[PDB]
């Protein structure tokens, strides 16, 4: 056993493991979505940005819980990232939608590592989860819910001009 | 159902409610508080100017947790705003014991509200009433203890000059 | 009878307390109006934003008020704050005109109490309300008027696209 | 009882006394550890150096404990401060590994109380021990358990060499 | 056909899609050997940085052949991210080792790539390769190659001093 | 025997370490009376600031005999830190005049120190006493006294209106 381990359950040892990889997906999938409004026949490029960015922050979230497992003395193992489940994300509503659902599995996955924690009294573990993960995961939610309400409202996808107007407005 | 919510209770969002319409009670009380030291015939400068900080803050309280109503995709319902339980305050010293009370109302109220989120599961939550309510009404209510403590040895309220006197050096 | 006062009629210190309790009032209609907008499902944050300035203002008239009640040397009596007669304000537009009546109705208000002031030979009341007052109300009517008008022209509230665009170009 | 003390139970206000010893007890340990590096036929001033700041930083945890026991109305009850279990450290290494072992106790300890605190349903006293003790502790028992590491890899304690190297690299 | 697609060969956007992932692929390996280092039982903090930055850097250049599959109207076509073929990278030397192995094979496909480039007459990817890719990756090598030599000269994997003041001169 | 030892006692080597013991009891019991003028019922902001200062000056009065006993090659040997002789301080008069007996007890306690240093023909450690810590204990003492005597001349403690303006005037 690790000199550093204390209070650190096997269970949710394999579970901080799980989560890394959901990061690592989510931040697979946004990169998927960025270069998908970056092509020359969807040409989006407010869009392509945010993915991007959104791409890039879901990696600082992987690095911190692997920064987590190891300052409470579990050892990461890694898995392969799959690759996401559409090549063609067909337009920015879309997008958003596909995003939105991602962004509420990955808060239900975090949710029920808090429970773990929780069962297994550890407290530090469960404040680790709430503190980093869980508000930001209520915001990014409230954010795409929003723009999903937004793009709707304006008349996307079958307006084009919608999704134009909102990469310049919103997202820019 | 909202695109948003998840994990957000019915109980839970009717027990923002009700602490949205407390805090808003509570900023409203601080008002008339406030008001009371400006008249002519009490003329407090200090005592007018702190309660009328208490008020702002009051609201902001408030607009935070409406903030978390949308975000969590519970939908405010808002009621009357009750007139204070006074009109005339009577001294500084009694002020300040009427709004220590007030200050443990809130406080329990927030206690429910959070032993309701953990009974829910709700971690977010339950970690939003904590970081964001549950320190700053600790350190309320001891401040306002603290204030009772020094006007009553001071000789509060027959004293008027106590009174004048922790206006100008602790209140100014 | 206060040391201070002086040529203050019983009817315009009542009246002036109605008053504070109505500007109380129009601020609670603009709080719950902005946190409207702030839903996932409707998504203008620049009417949020437009609508929560409008609440805070309205705070500060009514503040303005208390102060002048105690200048003049009469008595605040607070009354409850009402809900407001909307929990879903359905639009931007709709909110706007219904803005627009509140305003209105607040104008009308002090157009009465000038005229009280008028008819007690009451000049510093009546040039109170004059000044701080009466062309604020004319520049919110006309603001207001303003921007239902624009919002009708450009289509709303059918027109997503239209409150969208209005949200950021002359709310924004 | 305190006018201020709502929630707090008496067995919550005994551990948190009970914690600011064990907090004072660490400060000291540490202090002595330190001018153990400071001895003539020691002479690692690195060591000496992280070891003060860790008692100086010590006495900030037991002193942030007094607050909280004062803010939550209880009484602070001091105890006496014991000596350290050793007067000679007898090398660097030594001393990082009686450290990781002093921090993994001050962690037991607070998990111990944060485990009551929930028991009592205080989420005040829960949270405060989260977030200001328990991933400094964390944090803590890291840097020591690296420490220890690498002073092992390098050959200490038989290489003076080793201690030295790590004292002017690490500790430097 | 994309309308901005010229001289562009299907066999060079499919090894574009390859190489793309083999960069993801050297981003996750470098990210596994990154906190590697961060274990409390390895504790070289300077490898772990390095191998980070590394990392992202890697990632930066699969960004950049995404963006030049869509210059050149070619369809990024994403596969799963492997796993890397180590949990455990033993040492500070074994790790540089194994990432001298992995440029040189990311090299010998970049290689490939030119060649096929230059087989299709394609004489923009051929020089996108040359300048952005070819230069660098022979960098990267001769690097890890002189990493290499250090770490072997000074005594590593067996002095964990060799490892510790190679980590503290020439990655710090 | 000690490298650096010369002309340095073991009777002057053991006062030293009584010394020490002496400044770190007199350091807890300033702690002590900090924190007793935090508790709300209490609520005296500047003494409890006073003697936090004091209690962090006798741990750096503390401190610097450590390094003196290492600079002359003796062995710091600590012992238990005794809790105060009291728990409830009584009032900000009687505080001070505990403090007051305090700091006449330790520079008994130098006192005899240097006449052991002088019997022991050790200038150096003789005028280590002068110069670092007898001039120091004759300003405690008579800022000690002046406190006492204006809190006496003011009505303390009876007059918590004396203790209310003594805090903020003197100790501010
Ligand atoms: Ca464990
Ligand atoms: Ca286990
Ligand atoms: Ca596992
Ligand atoms: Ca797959
Ligand atoms: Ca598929
Ligand atoms: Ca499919
Ligand atoms: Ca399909
Ligand atoms: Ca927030
Ligand atoms: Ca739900
Ligand atoms: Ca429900
Ligand atoms: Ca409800
Ligand atoms: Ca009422
Ligand atoms: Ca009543
Ligand atoms: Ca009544
Ligand atoms: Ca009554
Ligand atoms: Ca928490
Ligand atoms: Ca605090
Ligand atoms: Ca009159
Ligand atoms: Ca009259
Ligand atoms: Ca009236
Ligand atoms: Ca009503
Ligand atoms: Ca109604
Ligand atoms: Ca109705
Ligand atoms: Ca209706
Ligand atoms: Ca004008
Ligand atoms: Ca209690
Ligand atoms: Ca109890
Ligand atoms: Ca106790
Ligand atoms: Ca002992
Ligand atoms: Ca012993
Ligand atoms: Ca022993
Ligand atoms: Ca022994
Ligand atoms: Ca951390
Ligand atoms: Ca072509
Ligand atoms: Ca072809
Ligand atoms: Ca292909
Ligand atoms: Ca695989
Ligand atoms: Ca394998
Ligand atoms: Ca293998
Ligand atoms: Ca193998
Ligand atoms: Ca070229
Ligand atoms: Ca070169
Ligand atoms: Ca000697
Ligand atoms: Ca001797
Ligand atoms: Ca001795
Ligand atoms: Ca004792
Ligand atoms: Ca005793
Ligand atoms: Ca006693
Ligand atoms: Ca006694
Ligand atoms: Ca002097
Ligand atoms: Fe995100
Ligand atoms: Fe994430
Ligand atoms: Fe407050
Ligand atoms: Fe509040
Ligand atoms: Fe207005
Ligand atoms: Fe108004
Ligand atoms: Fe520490
Ligand atoms: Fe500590
Ligand atoms: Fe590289
Ligand atoms: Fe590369
Ligand atoms: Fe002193
Ligand atoms: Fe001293």
């Amino acid at each position: 056993t690790s000199q550093v381990r204390q209070n650190y359950h096997q269970d949710s040892e394999a579970a901080i493991n799980r989560q890394i990889n959901l990061e690592l997906y989510a931040s697979y999938v946004y990169l998927s979505m960025s270069y998908y409004f970056d092509r020359d026949d969807v040409a989006l490029k407010n869009f392509a940005k945010y993915f991007l960015h959104q791409s890039h922050e879901e990696r600082e979230h992987a690095e911190k819980l692997m920064k987590l497992q190891n300052q409470r003395g579990g050892r990461i193992f890694l898995q392969d990232i799959q690759k996401p489940d559409e090549d063609d994300w067909e337009s920015g509503l879309n997008a958003m939608e596909a995003a939105l659902h991602l962004e509420k599995n990955v808060n239900q996955s975090l949710l029920e590592l808090h429970k773990l924690a929780t069962d297994k009294n550890d407290p530090h573990l469960a404040d680790f989860i709430e503190t980093h993960y869980l508000n930001e995961q209520v915001k990014a939610i409230k954010e795409l819910g929003d723009h999903v309400t937004n793009l709707r409202k304006m008349g996307a996808p079958e307006s084009g001009l919608a999704e134009y107007l909102f990469d310049k407005h919103t997202l820019g």
